[PDB]
């Protein structure tokens, strides 16, 4: 019909070509790789891993694990090569790297539908176009998205505050409200000063201004950055506390609620150790821990659909840490929805999604329908899904929901016009 284009030839580039493929859909496959190098790549591999070989934890309480599970339902090439080159590491689906990317390379290259283009692409290219460039996407078509979609809605580096699950949090302990400048729908986290003290001193010990960077810089430092209490009011005393934590709700459903000012770098381990002491926060459930680096990715929820199309743009879609995930998994399994509906666009059919259950429906409407301000990167977790309901262990209620999601999932993919070919 129409020759598709696939712009990067990495984890989420691998996957979307491949399901075009799947569905008869001709793919030209842009890589700039060896003719220009990322600061990360060492290699011309298709799907080249460029850090850890682990694909996360495969176990039904690990939400990765169903993504997994999901991905190797949909007969993912990325899954396939990962259980071909798969290695032993307890809890986890880890690979030998040279094996999965030689796998994905050869698949693909050999495909007479794939054609494969060694060149950087430095505009958007015309016609059904996904984008799937990466952490690392050249500078040049980051300016060129800039200049077509608005210069605030791509960014080069990330700060994510950690966001806790709403449902773990005691808010018997907070209170909503906004200061003049703010709105009034923040959660708050009212500290003493016997307690700011203390947090202020953890912190030390634990090691856009990184939050521990702040406080390094003394105890008065965080009182005058994000837990300022100017202007808020404890209806629990009449009063203005003396520092404050607060939080935003991240998602449309409310379920993800990130720390404000809480960007940081530390080891995951003593975030949790920190959250732990905040008021409120003390046995609350992390699910996306803080980080900040190089990172270049767009702010899905102004820019992008659950479809993964570009709102304002027919035809194109983005994949991977471009379309603002984190994650070679999420990365992959975003490649497959993008590269789903682009096939689908090219055989003149409406674009579907994943349901809400599922961890990839999940982690779309997610990315399509997060709060804009700030976006930050999303990997997959619990928050992203609705919760089982009852009194029984939290590893059961997982369970269960790794159950619905992968069985939502599966009924989505038989429900597929056309479908997807058995692997
Ligand atoms: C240093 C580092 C460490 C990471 N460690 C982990 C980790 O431990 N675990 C984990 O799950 N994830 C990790 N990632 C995060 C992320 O999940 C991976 O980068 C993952 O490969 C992202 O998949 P992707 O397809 O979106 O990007 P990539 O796999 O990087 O694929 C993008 C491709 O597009 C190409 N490209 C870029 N610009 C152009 C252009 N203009 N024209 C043509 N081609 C272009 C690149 O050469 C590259 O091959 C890491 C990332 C980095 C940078």
């Amino acid at each position: 019909m129409e020759r598709v284009n696939v712009v990067g030839a990495g984890l989420a580039g691998s996957e979307a070509a491949w399901t075009l493929l799947r569905l008869g859909v001709p793919v030209r496959l842009f890589e700039m790789r060896p003719k220009r190098m990322t600061p990360a790549h060492g290699t011309d591999r298709f799907a080249e891993i460029v850090c850890s070989n682990s694909l996360g934890g495969e176990g039904e309480t690990n939400a990765k694990g169903l993504l997994q599970a999901e991905m190797r339902r949909a007969g993912s090439l990325v899954m396939e090569a990962a259980d071909l080159a798969r290695v032993p590491a307890g809890g986890a689906l880890a690979v030998d790297r040279e094996e999965f990317s030689g796998y994905i390379t050869e698949r693909l290259t050999g495909h007479p539908l794939l054609e494969v283009v060694r060149e950087e692409v430095r505009e958007i290219p015309p016609g059904i176009t996904v984008l799937a460039t990466g952490p690392l996407t050249s500078e040049a078509l980051a300016e060129a998205l800039k200049r077509r979609f608005g210069d605030h809605f791509l960014a080069y580096y990330d700060a994510a505050s950690p966001i806790v699950l709403y449902e773990s949090i005691d808010l018997t302990k907070c209170f909503r409200a906004g200061r003049y400048g703010q709105s009034a729908d923040y959660l708050n986290c009212p500290m003493t000063e016997e307690e700011y003290r203390r947090f202020h001193q953890a912190l030390l010990e634990a090691q856009c201004v990184p939050v521990e960077e702040l406080a390094r810089r003394g105890y008065q430092t965080l009182l005058f950055g994000p837990m300022k209490p100017v202007g808020l009011v404890d209806p629990r005393t009449g009063k203005e506390p003396f520092a404050v934590v607060q939080l935003r709700q991240e998602d449309k459903a409310g379920r993800m609620w990130s720390l404000v000012g809480f960007q940081t770098g530390l080891k995951w381990p003593e975030q949790k150790r920190l959250i732990q002491m905040i008021p409120g926060l003390e046995n609350a459930e992390i699910v996306r821990y803080g980080v900040m680096h190089r990172n270049t990715y767009l702010n899905a929820p102004r820019l992008l659909g659950e479809t993964l199309e570009f709102r304002e743009a027919e035809g194109l879609y983005a994949a991977g840490v471009l379309a603002g995930v984190e994650g070679y998994l999420e990365s992959a399994a975003t490649g497959f929805l993008a590269g789903l509906n682009a096939a689908r666009k090219a055989l003149g059919l409406p674009p579907v999604a994943p349901p809400e259950e599922s961890m990839l429906g999940g982690l779309v409407r997610y990315l399509a329908t997060a709060n804009p301000e700030g976006f930050q990167p999303m990997y997959a977790n619990w928050g992203l899904v609705p919760p089982v309901e009852g009194r029984m262990g939290k590893k059961e209620k997982r369970q269960a929901m790794y159950r619905r999601g992968l069985e939502a999932f599966s009924a989505w993919l038989s429900g597929l016009n056309p479908p997807l070919p058995r692997p």
